[PDB]
């Protein structure tokens, strides 16, 4: 480890590999540190579920998910216990226990909120949905033009669609897909369109794809080496970041403070750019632990010095789900152009169909499937194969139905494989809505209360706004519980419901982005820069200022895309 | 990959990583095979629990475990789940769905049994208690001459700690370890020692133990190696190997086959010696599928031609758990040294006490550290301090107690987090069972149901025997009682219990070793080679064949070390 | 059942479960406020909450 | 079977039934309250040792019933409240309420 660098990245999720990939190919000297470890196979920061064995068993992969995600803000516990032994230790009040929070209102917290600390950050578990925002949840990058702001958004993203290998057609031949797609498309016929969710991954093998990750982005190995010999990059793990320091005018970042946790020193790095991406909560507590926005409980009274919307107007979405048990209707449609003689697990049993016929309802490349299923497992009751990929069907955010959905199967915390149904009849529905940017709404650090790395304890203070947000995520609700009945009644233990607020991981807005600081209430400006300091940059969701329902971290690389191009122009690599 | 090998190891857990360690260190040629893939981080095959993250949040290292474990033979699901809308398609019987296995009666099962498919094998995941088999438990190395079995198992297991950096020294300054064995010592004054685990685990700070792994008996790197450059050894992950070939005469195995799980390739591997160390199910699959033993359900009509006894005589422990909340007493004495005045949280307020007094109960370093514990967290009501290591205690199995104890904090598969409770007045209670080997507990493999490695698909006939191991295990549940309940009560949630059969993966017996095949009803000798043949090793729990109650990986361990003592002088390595 | 169907008990402290999915349509409280014949008067940790 | 072990409470003066001078019931009389905690000494030391006694007994007729696991039931589910006007000889010397005859 030097003690100098071109630039510094704090987080090596997919937003700071993002400036590694930019400004590591731009030749800069460029170092980033996570907090978290290499944990994850020979490919640094690569998707856990690349492995064989997950791809055979992805119900197991919850597990994986459930075990990296660190509750924010868990509030004092009030439960009571009065069947404990009278021997046993017995409380007299609810104290503070087990690391909870006293600082956090149970009832307006964002209880789901959680973060990951491992070298890749939270690509290394993710969904990989990677979907475009359209004008309305997207904020503005060029003013009073949108024909010039539409071509900016289309140029960085199809960047950032590279970076991730962004793709639509990966599950193209999956049965199970299409069925549900062609239904739905016939359901909504004129009304709304259905397309594959677009998926950073890249399929290897009719049962392998290999999804995407910060790995992808950047491969996280330290050069120069043989493949990049004049490139300067080294990623130190398991190393917190504790405070950018600040020179007394405010205008200019002059260190970071970092603890190797490895070996329990401390250092103080230099560098002439510093990149903070570590998360939307995470860059939110750096911040306020240096010296930006307000430490302690939000106090009116008393003005911030600097960044006063830091850590306010956050946004986190709305998501409903459900589970889905597909019809008979569509079970049977499967089989609909086969030609069935005899009985099963008899010399009789024929199951055929004829190539090309016009006549037929689905493409060769399905009844071949159905018919060799069919043939080849005739003690089996359904007509899907049992190696078919999952369905990923959505139909974007529109004005007349403003959230966005996924109709898929894939694993997140709360998943629960149950046994009892046949998996290939299950299909996951999620809902995402938007929320208003509100002033009230915040997260917050203590001035006395600290999380296990010893810094200031997070606290949210969140609600979903009254108004649009509400009455949209209630319409939402009603409109999964439609459209679900056109494949399917409900599966037992994943009726509809709210998931608990935070649990989707979508947190915006808590260092946004403006063009002015005090006309936009904002922390950085379009090319993420913090205002008034010369020489530091925010990457993340946490930029993102407006209400989107979208997944957002494409939107967020895209950014990150327009920062690098800031910090190319505007800095000087050192001499190799 | 070449075509010719000295040794080839099949599984790269620590069983196996014995056999390297040993073979590579004495010159031979080898090379290992797992079918998992690397998923540590950088130091192949270690321990996953040696994150600074899961040190600071233990209780989510259970889900790590959960991910991991895959259940080797789950019955045919007939839950029967009757309020799905009648749009739904539903079978009309309980048909094998899901991945079960139609053989499995689900009344003589080890449900809980499961495999870990990883480079390390469980060792990533593994509690490290290594202690030692008392001869009650321990086979017979030499009979007819019991000192110079003793010998001969001193001097095997004393490696064998070293091999894993065994200790009972690094606990030592726990609050709550000593709180415990403290206690336990004085109430069974006279008739039961206690002592710390012995645990395979090298302290590196206050907060952090370096748990032992498979990496820590073999790092696993490819060799020869700056730091290694006269040894040869290569480690291929992600490669099933699914039969070993036996020459016509059944006295030499002549090749391997394996199947490249990346590209689908299929190889003969040749090799001098073939070493076995999948584990306890799959040594006996691939002997299976190789033509040892009986394929199929066990058919007594048709003595197989060769390993008669292999699968049978199976051993599984029976295990006990509860927790306890700490009793108001013990609380109370770790502060016994104390002076406490005034209110806390006042100014006023004052913890001292009298440093070297004779009439302490405890010792200095221990006073001080509630000393300032107390005074620096005058809001919370214990007198432990946050962050001290957790209970690490046991009484060994003995003639009058003749199960295995552990009083503890672990995390295992069926960890069940707990919030109302504060954390530090927690103990867990497990307790092992002896099983005696009984030919009528059967590890068998379908003729016709594959596993997800289209491999014959396990399936268990088993029952703790009658008589003693019935009787002793209830005996086992009341000590529980009776010994937890001088510490606290039972935490609510966490009542005295027997658990699944086979979670405890202590599985052993299933290529059992012996003097004599037919004598002793075994498979492989004390040299752990398969009877008949010159060339055919098998390493782990499978070759134990005795009832024992204490985990027993440091026993196989030691007893693969001696198969490597009969491998040296008996094989010559190839010229290097 | 017919014997939980006659027993009604005696003091049950004021309800703190946190139910934080609900629609955001829904009427929420902002505190946990007396509700549903409990009794404010009764510290949770010192009850006897089976007395019926 | 079902294994039941009842513990004695040895009677203290700070275990108290009171009654809310403003919320009332459901007949609008005032509503009664607890303070109550099982006695540290000999009430506790006993209601530890009984479980352990039951673990103990239960276990010679047969392995506990999962979901019917050894457990302490919440307080007062067992319905043997008694003391709460309680008899004596003397009113002061005896602490109580009601004489022998049960007169107040
Ligand atoms: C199960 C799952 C499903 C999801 N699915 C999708 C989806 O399909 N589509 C999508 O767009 N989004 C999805 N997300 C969200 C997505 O993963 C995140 O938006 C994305 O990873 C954010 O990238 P980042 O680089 O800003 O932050 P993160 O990935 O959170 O990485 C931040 C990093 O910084 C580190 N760090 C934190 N604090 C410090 C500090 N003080 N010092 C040093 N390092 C620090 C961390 O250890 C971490 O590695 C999902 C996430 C989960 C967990
Ligand atoms: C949570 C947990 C806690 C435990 N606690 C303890 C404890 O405290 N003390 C203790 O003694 N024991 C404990 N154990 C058990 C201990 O981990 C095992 O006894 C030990 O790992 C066995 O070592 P092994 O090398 O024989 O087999 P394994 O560790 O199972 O390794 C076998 C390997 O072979 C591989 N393999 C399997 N089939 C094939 C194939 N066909 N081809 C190629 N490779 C294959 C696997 O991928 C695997 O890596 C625990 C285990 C777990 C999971």
């Amino acid at each position: 480890m030097d003690i100098k660098y071109d630039v510094v990245i704090v987080g090596s999720g997919p937003i700071g590999c993002t400036y590694a990939r930019e400004l590591v190919g731009a030749g800069y000297k460029v170092a980033m540190f996570d907090i978290g470890e290499i944990d994850s196979g020979l490919k640094i920061g690569a998707h856990k579920k690349n492995t064989v064995e997950y791809q055979k068993n992805i119900d197991k992969f919850v597990n994986v998910i459930q075990g990296q995600l660190m509750s924010v803000s868990v509030p004092v516990n009030t439960l009571v216990v009065d069947t404990l032994s009278p021997t046993s230790w017995q409380a007299s009040t609810f104290f503070v226990r087990n690391g909870s929070n006293p600082e956090q209102d149970p009832l307006r917290n964002l209880s789901g909120q959680a973060v990951t600390r491992v070298v890749g950050g939270m690509s290394t578990a993710w969904g990989c949905a990677t979907p475009r925002f359209d004008r309305e949840q997207r904020p503005l990058l060029v003013k009073d033009d949108a024909d010039a702001d539409d071509a900016e958004w289309d140029r960085l993203y199809t960047k950032a669609e590279s970076y991730f290998q962004t793709g639509t057609d990966q599950f193209k031949e999956s049965i199970r897909h299409n069925l549900v797609l062609n239904k739905l498309t016939e359901e909504y016929k004129g009304q709304r369109d259905f397309q594959q969710i677009p998926l950073a991954a890249t399929r290897r093998s009719p049962t392998f794809v290999e999804w995407s990750s910060a790995n992808t982005v950047f491969d996280l190995q330290n050069r120069p080496n043989t493949d990049a010999p004049e490139e300067r990059f080294n990623l130190f793990p398991a190393v917190a970041c504790e405070r950018v320091v600040r020179n007394a005018l405010n205008s200019e970042i002059e260190s970071l403070h970092i603890h190797d946790l490895i070996s329990g020193d401390r250092f103080e790095i230099k560098a002439d750019v510093y990149v903070l991406t570590a998360g939307a909560v995470h860059n939110t507590q750096l911040l306020v632990n240096s010296g930006f926005g307000q430490l302690g409980r939000p106090n009116p009274a008393n003005p911030p010095e600097l960044l006063p919307s830091l850590g306010s107007y956050i946004t986190e979405q709305s998501l409903v789900f459900c589970q889905t048990v597909m019809s008979t209707e569509l079970i049977d449609s499967v089989k609909s152009d086969m030609t069935i003689r005899g009985t099963p697990g008899e010399l009789t049993y024929s199951v055929t169909y004829t190539p090309g016929a016009s006549t037929n309802k689905h493409p060769d490349w399905w009844n071949e499937k159905v018919k060799n299923h069919m043939m080849q497992h005739q003690e089996d009751p359904l007509p899907i194969p049992f190696e078919d990929p999952e369905p990923q069907v959505t139909t974007l955010f529109q004005p007349s139905h403003p959230w966005h959905t996924q109709i898929h199967r894939d694993a997140f915390s709360y998943g629960a494989v149950q046994q009892s149904i046949d998996s290939r009849l299950i299909v996951d529905w999620r809902f995402f809505g938007r929320t208003e940017p509100k002033e009230e709404n915040k997260l917050w650090f203590s001035d006395k209360i600290t999380d296990a790395y010893n810094m200031p304890q997070p606290t949210f203070d969140f609600r979903f706004p009254a108004g649009r947000t509400s009455k949209e995520a209630e319409d939402m609700m009603t409109d999964m519980c439609v459209m679900s009945a056109k494949i399917g009644g409900f599966l037992p233990g994943s009726l509809p419901q709210f998931m608990e607020p935070g649990l989707v991981l979508h947190l915006g807005g808590t260092h946004r982005m403006g063009f002015d600081e005090k006309e936009d209430n904002c922390c950085v400006n379009t090319d993420s820069r913090v205002f008034g300091f010369k020489n530091l940059f925010l990457g993340g969701c946490g930029n993102i200022p407006t209400a989107y329902g979208a997944n957002p971290t494409l939107t967020a690389m895209s950014l990150a895309i327009k920062s690098c191009e800031y910090i190319k122009q505007n800095f000087t690599p050192s001499p190799f």
